[PDB]
């Protein structure tokens, strides 16, 4: 076939039943996920080519950097209760992985305060147990698929996109290659 389980994807052994229809996972300290999310616009490049009704998830996951990565994972809980994914995903990375001016909890917040979230509203949502709930949803959908490495794409419980089998010659065929793969998995 032009797309073979074990080339560019892997299929669950253990299939995550009333998973999320697109499944993404990172972290602010994962140098891929930096690429994935800066140099090539992965996430928006697949739903650019994903159908009609199917919705995208992106969680971040606590097993790198210690403490602080669990306290990024709080805070992408505290991004995703707000809506404000898009005005701190940027800041966050150069942060960890650029300028590395992110070394506690403060420094998080001062990302999203720089980003005009008020202390107030920050704080609360930092604080709140829908905020706690969401850091548990990320937790458990890591746990469903056994997940030790990231960057990571699920389809529908089932699929895991595999990257490390697609040309890198070529950035944007790279891309392209990624998003169709995540089509064609939809499609399946």
């Amino acid at each position: 076939a032009q797309y073979e389980d074990g080339k560019q994807y892997t299929t669950l052994e253990k299939p995550v039943a009333g998973a999320p229809q697109v499944l993404e996972f990172f972290s602010f300290f994962c140098p891929h996920c930096y690429q994935f999310e800066e140099v090539l616009h992965i996430s928006d490049n697949v739903k650019k080519k994903l159908p009609e009704g199917v919705k995208m998830t992106k969680y971040h996951v606590n097993f790198m950097g210690g403490d602080l990565g669990k306290d990024l994972t709080q805070a992408w809980a505290v991004a995703m209760a707000l809506g404000v994914e898009d005005k701190v995903t940027v800041p966050l990375f150069e942060g960890v992985q650029k300028t590395q001016t992110i070394r506690s909890a403060s420094d998080i917040r001062d990302v999203f305060i720089n980003a005009g979230i008020k202390g107030e509203e920050y704080d609360a949502a930092w604080n709140s147990f829908v905020v706690k709930s969401l850091v548990a949803q990320q937790e458990k959908a890591a746990a469903d698929v056994q997940l030790r490495g990231v960057p990571a794409m699920f389809v529908n419980g089932k699929y895991q996109l595999n990257p490390q089998g697609m040309d890198t010659s070529n950035m944007d065929v790279f891309v392209q290659q990624y998003a169709d793969t995540v089509k064609y998995l939809s499609e399946k």
